[PDB]
DNA sequence: TCAGTCAGCTAGTGCTGAC
DNA sequence: CGTCAGCACTAGCTGACTGA
């Protein structure tokens, strides 16, 4: 059939005869300023549609290029940007498009398949290189992880989900992709009707390339209305620091951590050796051989059949953790602890690993998301990094490149720092401004105790204490508290003595306790102004949002600012967790990335927390389970 | 030729747990 | 502390193998 091949030369299958060629004269600027009647051929639909998004475009191939059509790119304020790739497996995929969308004008399409000459590409690439240029892009982390595996550098991006997401406050954890926001924010319907059709063959059905030009287009009223709203509710900086953190995200995906696979199966090994040892150690005491060990009913079974009793002669009822620590007396029970306690480290760990290993590469990548999190903290996913044991320091088996080094720091006692700023409060910022820590205070005023007495063991009860109340924990509840992160034994007198002994004196602390508690308000916002609608009140949450929301923006804002400071050395960002960034240099640099990373992280605290200094506890590591 | 099971699949609790 | 994962496991639901 003719038909079909109507517009074969360039690359356009033609499937649905709905289509139309046409070359217009387009009134392009010259280098000389000088307005240029030049013309290019664009692609139009026979059948419209009752939007207003458009729907014209280029295809550049390699045999359809015009040099004059980079002038299209010049002197402008904003462009959209959408890219579409064969699937998902970027390490080991290709990108299909790159699409441009610049205002009243047709959306530009680089059929990447059919472009084998460079001229084409270095146009596109000045124009993701400008700092001048914004980029509009749907869940920018996808786009920008392909660009930078691909060779191209973005520099500007305002992706539109982010802000969206910025926007719901959290109200809703659903219905964010392309069609819901546009959906949501603009008075039009896109019908992605597309059922994820095939794109590995070079040759593309016309409605294809059709609807894919309507995703890039439709971001520029999109980014025309998402300016006005987020600035309206003053989010302009969370927007901003958000939006610049979506460049050392992806550089982290890409370059991911090293996985050590001899001392890997080495563990493997030895474990599997305890395990065994564990498992017959368990069976015989068990008395019983059909018992399935792994199972609960079948095992609390055993225990029952045992004749199993607690203090009060009572049997046990369950084998929960913080049931299991009333029983330790007993012999079977410190057996099946231990057990438990292999086979769960086993099944998490040394099981899990294997399966997320690049072994092209010998490494683990994760997919972090930077809005998942209710306070906006990092989540890893697929293989949750920070799911990864603290215990015996298994990291050693994460080592970095064969000739590069570690360098690890953390945020010391941030949470406390960012309830200071927030409350104002005077004894706090004393202490700080003092070179003190407020764990020290806190272990002096419980225990009466002069500040170079305080020992280890009260640092502990500080720590504790502290992070308890500091986010209205109810003082009863201290009692179940206690042996749920530090294992400690407190008495009804002696929690209410610390109840009160705190608030006696971290009066900021109180006034803000206070406050929220009457309040009661729906809508809670951090200091970088990210906002929340709860859809009730709940007390801890509500305290804990604000703090915890600014801990996420100031380790967002050090991660941006380390990313654009690294670029003297060349070196990479590798991960982030828990107020704790790693980063990796190889040799002959490390004594400039300590200063490039404390400095990076000291400016990134200065600009928040005014009031109080903040203090990195940085570290140097050949494996990142260093002591 | 179609009732009546048993052999696989699925939802869900439920406990369990460590970050 | 709430948010994930990992388990079996318990039961229920459903098409193929008898049953004549
Ligand atoms: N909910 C909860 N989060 C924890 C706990 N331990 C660690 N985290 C996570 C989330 C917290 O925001 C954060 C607190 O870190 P830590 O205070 O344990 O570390 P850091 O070295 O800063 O301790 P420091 O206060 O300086 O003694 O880490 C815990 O017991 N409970």
């Amino acid at each position: 059939d003719e038909i079909t091949k109507k517009y074969i030369k360039d690359n356009i299958i033609n499937v649905d005869d709905n289509i139309i060629k046409k070359k217009d004269i387009f009134k392009l600027k010259n280098e000389n300023n000088e307005i240029t009647e030049c013309a290019f051929e664009y692609f139009e639909s026979k059948k419209k549609f009752d939007d207003d998004i458009e729907s014209r475009f280029f295809i550049i191939n390699d045999n359809n290029y015009n040099e004059n059509i980079n002038l299209i790119y010049k002197d402008i304020k904003y462009c959209g940007l959408n890219i579409q790739t064969t699937g998902l497996e970027v390490f080991d995929e290709n990108i299909r498009l790159i699409q441009i969308a610049v205002e009243n004008y047709p959306v530009i399409i680089y059929d990447m398949f059919n472009i084998n000459k460079k001229d084409i590409l270095d146009g596109l690439r000045k124009v993701l290189e400008n700092k001048n240029i914004i980029k509009i892009i749907q869940n920018g982390k996808f786009d920008a992880k392909f660009l930078l595996h691909n060779n191209f550098k973005i520099e500007n991006i305002f992706d539109t989900y982010i802000a969206s997401k910025l926007l719901d406050k959290n109200k809703n954890m659903y219905g964010f992709k392309l069609n819901n926001i546009v959906e949501k924010y603009l008075n039009v319907i896109l019908d992605k009707q597309q059922q994820n059709s095939v794109w590995n063959n070079s040759l593309l059905n016309n409605n294809q390339l059709f609807y894919a030009a309507r995703d890039s287009s439709c971001l520029l009223k999109l980014y025309k209305k998402l300016k006005e709203e987020i600035k309206k509710e003053n989010l302009h900086i969370v927007n901003d620091i958000e939006n610049k953190c979506i460049l050392p995200i992806c550089d982290m995906e890409l370059n991911g951590i090293k996985v050590d696979l001899e001392n890997l199966q080495k563990s493997t090994n030895e474990i599997l050796n305890e395990l065994n040892i564990e498992k017959d150690n368990l069976k015989k005491k068990l008395k019983d051989e059909n018992i399935n060990v792994n199972s609960q009913q079948q095992v609390l079974k055993a225990l029952q059949k045992n004749n199993v009793r607690d203090i009060s002669n009572k049997l046990i009822e369950n084998t929960s953790d913080s049931n299991l620590k009333n029983f330790l007396n007993h012999e079977e029970i410190i057996s099946l602890r231990n057990y438990r306690r292999l086979y769960k480290l086993y099944s998490a760990f040394y099981l899990k690993l294997p399966l997320h290993i690049n072994t092209k590469t010998n490494k683990i990548h994760t997919t972090f998301n930077q809005l998942k999190t209710f306070s906006g903290r990092f989540s890893s996913e697929k293989p949750n990094l920070q799911q990864i044991p603290r215990q015996k320091n298994i990291r050693e088996i994460f080592i970095p490149n064969d000739n590069n080094i570690f360098i690890i720091a953390d945020f010391k006692q941030i949470e406390l720092k960012i309830a200071a700023e927030i409350t104002n409060d005077e004894i706090m910022l004393k202490a700080y401004n003092n070179n003190i820590d407020l764990h020290t205070l806190t272990a002096s005023i419980i225990t009466k105790k002069n500040i170079p007495d305080i020992n280890k063991e009260d640092r502990h009860i500080a720590k504790a204490i502290n992070f308890g109340l500091i986010y209205g924990m109810n003082y009863v509840n201290l009692k179940n508290y206690a042996n749920t992160y530090y294992g400690l034994n407190m008495s009804l007198d002696q929690c209410l003595y610390f109840y009160n002994s705190f608030f006696e004196h971290y009066k900021g602390i109180y006034k803000w306790h206070n406050q929220v508690k009457q309040k009661r308000a729906l809508q809670y916002s951090t200091l970088s102004n990210r906002k929340v609608i709860f859809p009730y009140f709940s007390f801890t949450k509500a305290l804990n949002y604000p703090v915890q929301g600014t801990c996420a923006d100031i380790l967002k804002l050090a991660l941006v600012d380390l990313y654009d400071n690294l670029k003297d050395i060349n070196g990479k960002i590798i991960l982030c967790v828990h107020d704790e960034i790693i980063i990796e240099v190889n040799k002959k640099f490390q004594e400039e990335a300590l200063k490039i990373l404390v400095q990076s992280m000291e400016n990134s605290a200065s600009y928040f927390l005014k009031k109080v200094k903040c203090e990195v506890s940085v570290k140097i590591a050949e494996n990142w389970g260093s002591k």
